[PDB]
């Protein structure tokens, strides 16, 4: 049994929940494994019933599984509470903390058929996008020494070998999986912190000899992802640079309901979501994209579960789904499908092709 | 009126290149009725061959006695064997901001109309019209603060004064006041202390500059509004490190190399005004490269250290309305294209026809 906890939250969560259940579902007959799938409540829906957005029975719940499939939290309900209560702040944040989640995954590929969404010209992308952004959450400059003055004031971008040790070689897991290259973004030419990067990296490799190391300068990467970014595969990041260059990638991408994330420790436990907000002004509507968070399951699959083809799967029917035009409403205005009718058609696809 | 110059063309394209902006200020001192006094001197692997060294100290003090340093291009094969430390543009340019404090960095990205073809991103997201101005900060902050590399942590520091805070928003503010009024201050408030201390002092300068609007931005979202919408965008002040990523990040989106300029200026309107690429050695002899650049540090020269707004705008329009006539050099159209000495002649009849 691969035990998921659910955590669908607020708002468009438990719709598109519903989505990758029926997905997940479809793929454990399939594959012939067993799910056990505990929905338990996070956020504005676990406040309600028991005063907190992240209850203790959820807690142990989760300590229980093999990895948390999340929804999206919060909601106009609750944001007259105290800052520290409200829903997002009280239940991402303690989870990566309680779980050690110190790696962020997040793809950005774009589809064949949603070429026309990217700001980049059509000419730039068309040997095909298919980036993963690797960012460390631990370490630098968000949680090193830092001073306010009046008329002085500094931050400290510090790292340890432990801390790119383990960021470097979930990178290289990726990359094995993927294309076969890490890119190693960094400031070596001028950051003290970075020529550690370089060399922990170069001695993590080692252990990958099947996959090609390369080295790039932050600036130089925020041109290349915007003149060629079909060059990249796993892209290896700081915090700081992570967090810059995965915004950038989200623009080059130009469908933020398709995009996902992965937070994960060093012993295959992640939470899987979708990279987008809550979506309030469309919770009582039936069309919220589920794309993105089926391809959270697909890469809970991939990464926690180690079931490669079960996510290629998954991943195979979206890009056939959306290849034969059918598209929820953020994608297509004009001819779309309702979040349900989605999720049927991926489905379909799927059964289609399971001979 | 006497502007003095020191022209400092360099190494490969740079000679061929200054030849071209000199026409074109030439041109302008004769309209406005003002002089230049443009001195030549050797600088990077041409000063190496002379004099041994890549900046001599007879042409150090050539730029002390001079209003502005109108530089051309350094390096070449030849020098690229080196030590880091001697080579061109590390022994030329870094020892001249040192010596002039130039601290601020301005780098304009102005897509022309005619060109839209060439910027990476789609005509859609740009069509508005791009027209922006990077000022960064270039003497603070984590490439100059306490570092240390050891085993097992190594740490730097993006440490800033409030001097240094002061200065460069006091440039951003006066360059948005001659171009469309708004600053957008780069930071990452919502965690950096640095960040928090440049809100402040920034929001202070301003006071000085009520008719100008100034803006907050997330370097993050920052990255993601050059891609998605940069329109939007007139000056955008910036730290060392974030200017460092976005100014490359505008070249990119840009996408016409050959037309981009910068200048280095510091609080006194001394400045030291290039071509933003490189010297391409491998085209020096041929007569093809793109004098556009050089041309267009040249009115950034005026605009910046000698305030010769309009003569500045009218070399501009100049360049805006001969591209928009189709004439251009090899790099921007390969297939129908003009030489050097041809493009500059060009924007010079366009100068002369708008000269009523």
């Amino acid at each position: 049994t691969y035990k998921v906890a659910v955590l669908a939250g607020d708002g468009i969560g438990p719709l598109v929940m519903k989505e990758a259940l029926k997905i997940l579902t479809f793929i454990a007959q399939k594959y012939n494994f067993s799910f056990e799938l505990n929905e338990a409540k996070i956020g504005g829906a676990s406040i309600d019933a028991y005063g907190v957005a992240l209850s203790d029975e959820t807690l142990k719940l989760c300590e229980q599984s093999d990895a948390i499939l999340f929804g999206s939290v919060g909601g106009p309900k609750w944001d007259n509470l105290p800052i520290d209560q409200r829903p997002e702040r009280a239940s991402l944040l303690p989870l990566r903390k309680h779980f050690n989640l110190f790696a962020n995954l997040r793809p950005c590929k774009i589809y064949e058929s949603l070429t026309h969404a990217s700001p980049l010209k059509n000419e730039i992308i068309q040997k095909g996008v298919d980036i993963l952004c690797v960012r460390e959450l631990t370490g630098g400059i968000y949680f090193g020494k830092q001073d306010l003055g009046k008329e002085s004031a500094y931050d400290t971008e510090i790292y340890t070998k432990k801390e790119i040790e383990r960021i470097a070689r979930i990178a290289f897991e990726s990359a094995r999986i993927r294309k076969k290259k890490v890119h190693l973004i960094d400031k070596a030419n001028v950051l003290a912190s970075s020529i550690l990067w370089r060399e922990v990296v170069a001695n993590v490799a080692k252990d990958y000899q099947d996959i090609n190391l390369e080295y790039m300068y932050v600036d130089n990467a925020a041109m290349q992802i915007v003149k060629n970014p079909s060059i990249f595969d796993v892209m290896l990041c700081s915090n700081l640079f992570g967090d810059i260059l995965s915004d950038e990638l989200a623009a080059i991408n130009g469908s933020l309901g398709l995009l996902s994330s992965a937070s994960l420790n060093d012993k295959g436990f992640g939470l899987y979501e979708p990279a987008g907000g809550s979506a309030p002004d469309i919770a009582h509507l039936n069309i919220a994209n589920p794309i993105a968070q089926i391809l959270s399951a697909a890469l809970m699959l991939k990464y926690s579960f180690k079931e490669e083809q079960a996510a290629q799967d998954i991943e195979n029917a979206i890009s056939l789904a959306l290849a034969q035009g059918k598209m929820t409403k953020d994608l297509n205005a004009k001819s779309y499908l309702n979040t349900d009718e989605m999720g049927d058609c991926i489905l379909e696809i799927l059964k289609e092709n399971d001979n």
